[PDB]
DNA sequence: TGCGACGGTCTGACGCTCTACACAGTGCCAGGGGGAGATAAACGAACGCTGAACGCTCCGG
């Protein structure tokens, strides 16, 4: 709220598609239409040309003659947004005049690097405040009904980033010294995904010191039969690692 | 025709690489046909919405 200036245009990826011009909302349109629009904003504004929007939008079979369909997607952009903020330089598209935090997806890379530059200088207060207001930009899953395998591949790109960043969240909460919505958390997202083995080495570090220790390798049994039944491998070695010195009892991470 | 000499013609002129690089002085505008590119409509299909309807276990007086 403190942020919202007079003309800012904001546009968000990491939720659903949306546009809000100084508080009110615009309408996006079609689901093609929608993924033509976050196909553009994901490339932080380059003149991309047609043939490569045509292969974003769909990706081996296009139907053949309609590039005057994403012809008339452009001019359903230029009508529901400003007549300026989509340029088009030799036949490509480009959205510009994107100031800061204008999209969520720039302000989640420098939240991102304002926490890594705090967890390098030692803070801890600071960090835990970025990441807190990174984890309220997602909204729900990420490019809500969109077409096309390249939608697909950003996707799973982004997700994969949340996960690596929920990672770094849980991690800092164990070692500045907290495990309860620490030990929530990572339940809840095993709930949601079963077959990773990062966050369930995260479950053993954070119940082995937080006072839980029988479901803590009972969930790795059941890691153990899941992971023979599907894969039929042995798991990392970092993992039986951290199951062996938490058996002796250190108390020397404590 | 035989002679020389006069002449044009033509060819290469051992071998790689450590090295190795690029290149310059004098017109002008209007009219007109294409095609890319924006606009709003439009033909067609399916995607939602209406709860309704088929049918089971159900706690039940």
């Amino acid at each position: 709220a403190e942020e919202e200036e007079s003309g800012a245009l904001r546009f968000g990826v990491l939720g659903p598609v949306r546009a809000w011009r100084d508080g009110e909302t615009l309408a996006t349109g079609s689901p093609q239409q929608r993924a033509l629009l976050a196909a553009l904003l994901l490339r932080e504004g380059r003149t991309a040309t047609a043939g490569e929007l045509i292969d974003a939008l769909w990706g081996e079979e296009p139907p053949s003659q309609a590039l005057a369909a994403v012809r008339t997607y452009a001019s359903r952009l230029r009508k529901v947004l400003d007549p300026g903020v989509l340029v088009s330089e030799s036949g490509g598209y480009a959205v510009r005049g994107l100031a800061e935090g204008a999209l969520d997806l720039a302000r989640a890379q420098d939240l991102a690097s304002a926490a890594e530059k705090a967890r390098s200088a030692g803070d801890l207060c600071h960090a835990r405040d970025l990441l807190r207001r990174a984890l309220d930009l997602w909204d729900g899953e990420v490019l809500a009904g969109v077409p096309g395998p390249y939608a697909q591949t950003q996707r799973v790109r982004l997700g994969e980033w949340r996960l690596q960043l929920l990672e770094t969240r849980l991690d800092m909460d164990l070692d500045q010294g907290c495990h309860a919505e620490a030990v929530s958390e990572l339940t809840a997202l095993t709930a949601a995904h079963p077959l990773r083995e990062r966050l369930r080495e995260l479950l053993m570090l954070a119940l082995y010191r937080s006072g839980r220790q029988a479901e803590a390798l009972a969930v790795y049994a059941d890691t153990r039969r899941l992971l023979a039944d599907e894969l039929g491998v042995d798991p990392r070695p970092g993992l039986q690692e951290l199951q062996q010195r938490i058996l002796q009892a250190d108390p020397a991470l404590a």
